[PDB]
């Protein structure tokens, strides 16, 4: 069985988090998926950007959606030599013509609450620019999730955080997913292992990870065989990933 790779934020510790020189290397790497969040701005406007606000990496502070599109395009990106915040349409460009599709990330805002509105204007952005089509959603808000069923018959996952997994219980967050007719879960790849993948699969349910950034935890997600990780040196996790396919061909 194949393991996918997804590109987080275009490959934060490569390129910096979520810059368009990261999407732009991503998009012509043998890779399958690339991640990335998104959020509204004050004047009707996607940006793609990890946190709610732009103070962690950038030289600005503020909630994105108290903003409008032209103050967050003031920003400048931690290590993106200059490079701005960009907007889901711009993103959609650079994969117009790759092989690579999108992980897509619906986050809540500094309150934790989810957007109002959000999901539908994010799908109706996807629509336009002809990338619905090869978009995965994925939230770890199960409020989102419930939307997305309703607004799309696209692929959904779970993010189930350490915290929710430790807490629930494994048998409890399989119930929920069920319960809420989500397919496939990601857990962090620090907390996986060959029983609880077990454990999902034997329920019908997809199983992969998330946050799998050394070689150490790129290669657990390759031994387990799960269906996708995500991962901040996508370069490295393909060298990986080739190597893993040979050794396992012998
Ligand atoms: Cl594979
Ligand atoms: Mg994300």
């Amino acid at each position: 069985g194949m393991t996918r790779i997804a590109s987080h934020r275009g490959g934060t510790l490569e390129f910096g988090d979520s810059t368009p020189h990261g999407f732009t290397a991503t998009a012509a790497m043998a890779l399958e998926e690339v991640e990335f969040d998104l959020h509204p701005t004050a004047d009707g406007a996607i940006v793609v950007h990890h946190d709610p606000t732009l103070d962690a990496t950038t030289d600005m502070t503020g909630a994105i959606v108290d903003m409008t599109l032209a103050k967050v395009k003031t920003a400048t990106i931690r290590y993106g030599a200059g490079s701005h915040p960009m907007t889901l349409e711009e993103l959609c460009a650079l994969y117009v013509d790759s092989h690579v599709n999108f992980r897509c990330e619906i986050k809540p805002g500094v309150d934790g609450l989810p957007y109002e509105g959000f999901v539908a204007l994010v799908i109706a952005g996807l629509e336009r620019h002809s990338m619905l089509e090869r978009t995965t959603f994925s939230s770890f808000l199960l409020a989102s999730m419930d939307e997305l069923w309703k607004a799309t018959t696209r692929p959904r996952l779970w993010l189930v955080s350490p915290s929710v997994l430790q807490q629930l219980g494994p048998g409890a967050v399989i119930e929920t997913a069920i319960a809420h007719s989500i397919h496939e879960i990601g857990v962090h790849i620090d907390t996986a292992d060959a029983g609880l993948m077990a454990q999902v699969q034997a329920a019908g349910l997809d199983f992969g990870c998330w946050a799998a950034h050394t070689p150490s935890q790129i290669t657990k997600a390759l031994d387990l065989g799960v269906k996708v990780f995500t991962t901040d040196r996508p370069t490295l996790a393909i060298a990986l990933r080739t190597e893993h396919r040979m050794e396992a061909s012998v």
